[PDB]
């Protein structure tokens, strides 16, 4: 049902995809350890943001590693190419884990924006509904990514609509809660917002790929468009969100955040 099943792969194509995915496990897991060690310098009020990023890292990784084992499971070198065998490869769990990588993500954004209580719960609720709603509409079209391209174009459209609409919630909360933010990070939070738009349009670029490049190199470009997406929405919003918590902790008088910044 997915263009990946349609082709045989050069050895260079199959190896590049497999190193891509593996570089992936490597980075989500190495960043996994950074995210743990530095959590002891984040003040109690922000320390979950730090934590939330370990879930991101270990969702991702576990499922990224899943994809690379399935890639080698699915294909075997036969008469001069990698041909599809008895098991299949697909990108379902990405998505299926898109569906949960994000709650925790906008959650640790919302933490460092200093929201608390009811605005925090309420904002997170609407956000999860609409991201989730981007995530799932987009899931029903890549399902048609071979059979019915106008169903890619139509589900695409609707997911996008959901994407447009959700960057408004986040936009608004950021520009409205900038002023709350400590130790200089009111400037910083505007970068993460932008940082954040780039990686997430990579994925619609990553979706119209059957529509505009249905061949084996397109399969490759998807996955490339996949590994970067991931170093940014997961690994580098990751970090950037983390700096903000530590800086705000120092600004609010938390001595291990103060000493941590001082050391460097
Ligand atoms: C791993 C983390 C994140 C934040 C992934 C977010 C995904 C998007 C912004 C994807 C959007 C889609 C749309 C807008 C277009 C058609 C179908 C998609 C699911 C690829
Ligand atoms: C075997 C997997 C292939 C890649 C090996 C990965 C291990 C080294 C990767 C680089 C570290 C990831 C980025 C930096 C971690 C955050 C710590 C920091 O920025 O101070
Ligand atoms: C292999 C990784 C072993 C654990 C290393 C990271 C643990 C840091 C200890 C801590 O910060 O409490
Ligand atoms: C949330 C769901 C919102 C409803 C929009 C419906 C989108 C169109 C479905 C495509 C079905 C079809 O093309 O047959
Ligand atoms: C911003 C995220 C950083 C992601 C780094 C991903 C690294 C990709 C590395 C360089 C691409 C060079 C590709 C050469 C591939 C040719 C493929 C082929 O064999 O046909
Ligand atoms: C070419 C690569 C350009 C840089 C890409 C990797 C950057 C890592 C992001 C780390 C987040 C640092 C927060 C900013 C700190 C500050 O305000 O000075
Ligand atoms: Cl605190
Ligand atoms: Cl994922």
């Amino acid at each position: 049902k997915n263009i990946e099943s349609l082709f045989d792969y050069s050895a260079g194509q199959f190896e590049f995809i497999d190193h891509l995915l593996t570089m992936g496990v490597g980075v989500h897991f190495a960043a996994l350890i950074f995210f743990l060690v530095v959590s002891q310098f984040v003040a109690p009020k922000y320390r979950i943001a730090t934590a939330l990023s370990c879930i991101v890292m270990v969702s991702a990784g576990l499922i990224l590693n899943s994809q690379a084992v399935m890639w080698t499971d699915a294909y075997a070198y036969v008469d001069g190419s990698y041909q599809l065998q008895d098991l299949t490869f697909s990108n379902g769990y990405r998505y299926v884990n898109w569906m949960a990588t994000i709650p925790c993500l906008l959650l640790q954004l919302l933490i460092v924006l200093n929201l608390k209580g009811k605005e925090l719960f309420s904002t997170a609720t609407w956000l999860i509904l609409a991201a989730w709603g981007m995530i799932i509409t987009g899931y029903v079209g890549q399902l048609y990514e071979v059979d019915d391209i106008a169903q890619l174009m139509i589900w695409g459209a609707v997911s996008t609509a959901f994407f447009v609409v959700m960057n408004w919630i986040v936009g608004t909360k950021i520009f409205k809660n900038r002023a709350t933010m400590l130790g200089g990070t009111d400037s910083t939070i505007t970068k993460v917002f932008w940082l954040m738009m780039f990686a997430w349009t990579l994925y619609p670029i990553a979706y119209l790929v059957p529509a505009f490049m249905n061949n084996a190199d397109g399969v490759v470009l998807r996955q490339l468009l996949f590994t970067i997406a991931d170093i940014s929405s997961k690994v580098i919003y990751g970090l950037m969100i983390t700096y903000i918590a530590i800086q705000q902790s120092a600004a609010a008088g938390y001595v291990p955040a103060q000493q941590a910044l001082g050391r460097i």
